[PDB]
């Protein structure tokens, strides 16, 4: 075994001491490996499963049965051997020495004869005919698992074995394949309380039931990159160094899992503990605080979202769905990303599609995709493909009334069965996605008194308090009552206000305030500055969205000329003072000390 | 020790012996790494970088903790060695002769039970089987390092560790990544500062401070192909050595400046008043040659001076523009001039056509060939361009024949100016100029008189309704989390009349050049100028057929008059105006 020894490890021996692993909860895998073992013709196990998942626990735990336990008859004494091609290609300066090696250590199983090999992830021996200097040493071994002369058990991906080992007639036809999937949450807990014994007696830790029962539910959530039976070691033993590094027996709480967790990747603590009902409350004044004035839309979205987190719902319809009423320049767009930012930490969580141009008939295509053999088949919808991108989104429907109606009977299936088919035949789930419609319906009279014709002064305080009703009226007379059914809930956005304005361009100036102090530079501003930019800058049927141009061309135009023709230096403050009367008002900036 | 002193080198004894750097600031670094060492599995650490970063350093730091004595147990204090591939190559003619020596120097390594063994560039002590002739010694170390009793620290690079490491399952299960980061500037300034004294000792030369900070500052923002610990302190000694070998000896800024200006050409220079005065005038200079759109060159000078004065977020490049012009009337010639003006010459705008890169396929060759890509040596040509000049401007035309995927990359290249290719190495984009250049922006205006009889013209509302309609129709065409994220959309109507006499005079000029190299000249009245311009103008095809016109009318009559004898080296043509009317023709007199 001196050439097995040399690209191989064995496990009867170190089994026989058993200081490789307890095995918890695997019986049925290791049973099914012995059926398809006993086999006369087709032996050769395959495991298929995510790199997360414990394949090597099984074998091992088969290697542990060997050397203890029940074992049928021509399966017990049998040496188990790894090989590791990595390793085989050792001293290979040429291929043709790789081959030889190869056959002698061949002729070393067929001298010992009791041997049972296992194989690393595959598909780099047989599969390495797609790759350019790689060795495609596959038919190797071919006739001597045809011949019966060798037994061994191999371990892949489910997706690469299909995609590689399902093409080759021979590879499929002579492998059994058996699967392992991921370990649910209980199970990773008895895995976690069965190596908490071995952990402890290597680092001098006291392991509690409730920091393991932290650790699984803080991985599971917080880490999706990993499957789920490896990163809760990872975060124990992570633990365990970091206490024995800061060290007249010390314990571990849930308190250290988590901030280990928020050191690998996440803010520090806070949100890795439960604070969800008080996370809701802090929320409202987070909303408040990033959109400048919508009370009674704001509280409704928190009621609504409130109402719907407390869990009672069943995981088939999404989160929320909401109708976003009213007209452009409001911020119902910031109102969203904000509620996003607060929900998934993100800004990009937020998914916006236009319905304008969706009026036509086939147009909706390329918001689901085309059948096979058609054009813009490779790359799907616009919406099925950024949902399954991030399960964790919310979407956004801009200018919803001008879209097609055919396209709402499958939002219809998006809003009861909280789930959609793409033309690819995949599945997107939609149960963790919060859809929003924004519309414009009911708001030109609205932002318009006259509409047409001979028009009266009118009032302008009905409709400010009746707006949920004219909106609600107006959107069941227009679109079809059961798809108003479905819909959760409706939020109604009212007019600007002065103020609302003053604490938008506060809030633009000290954005420009808190990057300019590189060069120690303040700015201040004249309250008749204010105003004039708050006129200036407010549009009816714009809003407030024409004033990030707006002090882009009045304060950074004629700031760049004044910092480069030399007058100001650094260490200074500018402050803003109108010079002239109405429309002659012009800002006018001056230095101190 | 033979077997060691031999084979490898000894950090601990030179640590007690004071013979290397000094480590500053990877305090976090060097904790990290020892508490992973400290781990039950995966307790092997693989630090992953670049070169010239500090692996090494960080190394030494470790050495340097372990032998002072601020560590705690378990390891408590030992032996930390490296291992000298070079002597381990050398000398073994054959592969058995390779191999028994290496298994005997980590059989004593293993029986000594005291040693920690580093390499470095450890993608080829295990992935060096890809390739005939390099020998692959994995074996050598996988069965006791699956096996839990020996420890070894690695230093790789994160292209050859993604390609080799993560693809091999067996030894992701016993190592550990950890990242290691190039440092900020105060951190650079301090390697400087504690390297100074041992440069200056061995190059006789003093160094100030204020060259130390300008140094770190300009190899920050001057160089992209190396790194701020890697560069600075090359350009240091450049430095150093150049005011050596001039002739106590100091260097000031000028010296300090004037190296790299030396090392990289193109002499650039630094933030002085003369070019913050010719930018308060630079829409003369850009006149020089565009001819016909002030209001254009106006907002583009506008963008440029906000975001050259330090106003501009630091988030974004140097500028990005969309130029949706009609043909024939801009762009081109005006992104020459602004390249010419601004990186003091003609060689930038590296340029690309967006409408071969159309397929899908065609995007990933744009920006890196992906694994398993067939001749994957055909990476992204963007990002080497990029790379190996970074001070140059970047102009896609015809942005409409694009895939869509690759309009993806863009926002990478806006909102960090960051693109991390993946074996691209550096992708850092910085502070350049990129223009998008689409023939969207075409209308009927010039056609336009209105349905009706009408009297009236108005010269004003031109630029909002075409701005209007270009906006509109970008924002239907195309997605706007793209749109918002650009500096500005710089769009100019056709060329109007009374400007077609200066691009006259240009092309003379260029027509005289031509001549001149033959030893003749051109001049000509402002009655042939305004004839010719009479004759070329098109409202709607541009400057282009004034060239067509000046082809047909001016030196078609030359090429025969030439070839004919009559011209002769050492003359000068005269051109007027013969008759009147439509009936006006061109008359050239020859003299000397
Ligand atoms: N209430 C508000 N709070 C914060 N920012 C606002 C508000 N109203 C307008 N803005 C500003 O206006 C710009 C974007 O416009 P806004 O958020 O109003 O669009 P919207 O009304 O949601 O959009 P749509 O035109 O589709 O109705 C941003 O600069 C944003 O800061
Ligand atoms: N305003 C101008 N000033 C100087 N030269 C001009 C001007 N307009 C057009 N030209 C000349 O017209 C020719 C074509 O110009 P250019 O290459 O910039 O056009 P373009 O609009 O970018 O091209 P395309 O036809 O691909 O849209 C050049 O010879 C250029 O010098
Ligand atoms: N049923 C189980 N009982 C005990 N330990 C397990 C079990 N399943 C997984 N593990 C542990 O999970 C770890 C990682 O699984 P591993 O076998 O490395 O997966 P892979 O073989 O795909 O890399 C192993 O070290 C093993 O100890
Ligand atoms: N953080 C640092 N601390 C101390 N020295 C540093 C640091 N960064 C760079 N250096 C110095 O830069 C020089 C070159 O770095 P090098 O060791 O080649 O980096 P790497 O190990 O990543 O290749 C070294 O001599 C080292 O002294
Ligand atoms: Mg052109």
């Amino acid at each position: 075994s001196l050439v097995l020894d040399q690209f191989g490890r064995n496990l009867t021996q170190a089994a026989r001491e058993s200081k490789l692993d307890p095995v918890i909860g695997r019986e049925k895998e290791i049973e099914r490996v012995m059926q398809v073992l006993s086999r006369r013709t087709k032996n050769n196990p395959v495991l298929i499963g995510e790199p997360g998942v414990g394949k090597t626990a099984v074998v091992e735990g088969l290697a542990q049965a060997i050397v203890k336990g029940e074992v049928p008859e021509t399966l017990k004494d049998k040496h188990l051997y790894t090989l590791d091609l990595g390793a085989l290609v050792a001293g290979s300066r040429y291929r043709g020495d790789f081959e030889e090696r190869l056959k002698k250590v061949l002729k070393e199983i067929r001298t010992r004869g009791d041997i049972i090999l296992f194989i690393d992830a595959l598909h780099t021996l047989v599969g390495a005919g797609a790759a350019e200097g790689a060795i495609d040493a596959a038919s190797i071994l071919k006739p001597m698992l045809a011949r019966g002369e060798l037994q061994t058990i191999g371990a892949t991906t489910l997706d690469e074995y299909r995609k590689h080992l399902e093409k080759d007639a021979a590879l499929e036809r002579r492998f059994q394949p058996i699967q392992v999937a991921e370990p649910s949450l209980p199970h990773t807990i008895e895995i976690l309380k069965g190596l908490r014994d071995r952990y402890e007696a290597h680092h001098r830790v006291s392991i509690t039931d409730e920091a393991l029962v932290q650790a699984a539910t803080l991985a599971d959530r917080y880490i999706s990159d990993r499957f789920l039976p490896d990163k809760a070691i990872d975060l124990i033993d992570e633990a365990g160094s970091r206490m024995r590094i800061r060290r007249g027996v010390a314990e571990v709480d849930g308190e250290l899992i988590a901030e280990v967790l928020a050191t690998a990747t996440g803010i520090p603590v806070f949100k890795l503990t439960e604070e969800e009902s008080s996370r809701l409350l802090r929320m409202e004044d987070e909303l408040h605080k990033r959109v400048i004035g919508q009370v009674d839309a704001v509280k409704a979205l928190s009621k609504a979202i409130r109402r719907t987190r407390a869990g009672l719902k069943d995981p088939k319809r999404p989160g929320g769905s909401f109708i976003f009423a009213g007209p452009s320049g409001v911020g119902k767009t910031e109102l969203s990303k904000a509620l996003a930012e607060f929900l998934f930490g993100d800004e990009d969580a937020l998914i916006s599609l236009d319905m304008s141009e969706f009026s036509e008939k086939h147009t909706v295509s390329r918001l689901f995709g085309s059948p096979p053999g058609y054009v813009g088949y490779e790359e799907g919808g616009q919406l099925t493909e950024k949902v399954r991108r991030k399960p964790f989104s919310v979407v956004l429907f801009d200018a919803v009334e001008k879209a097609h109606p055919d396209i709402f009977n499958s939002l219809l299936q998006i809003l009861e069965d909280g789930r959609l088919t793409d033309s690819q035949g995949r599945v997107v789930d939609f149960k963790n996605t919060v859809i929003i419609m924004t519309t414009n319906l009911g708001t030109r009279d609205i932002s318009k008194g006259f509409n047409l014709g001979f028009a009266a002064q009118g009032d302008t305080k009905s409709n400010y308090e009746r707006m949920k009703n004219k909106v609600s009226d107006e959107l069941k007379q227009h679109f079809r009552p059961e798809f108003l059914n479905r819909v959760d809930d409706v939020v109604v956005f009212p007019q600007l206000s002065q103020a609302d304005i003053l604490k938008i361009v506060d809030l633009m100036i000290d954005k420009v305030d808190e990057r300019l102090k590189d060069r120690d530079m303040g700015i201040e501003l004249s309250s008749s500055a204010k105003e004039l930019l708050s006129k200036k800058g407010y549009d009816p049927v714009l809003g407030a969205r024409p004033l990030r141009r707006t002090i882009q061309r009045e304060i950074e135009d004629s700031l760049s000329e004044k910092i480069l023709f030399g007058e100001l230096r650094p260490g200074h403050i500018v402050v803003v003072d109108t010079e002239g009367e109405g429309e002659t008002k012009t800002f006018t900036f001056r230095g101190e000390e």
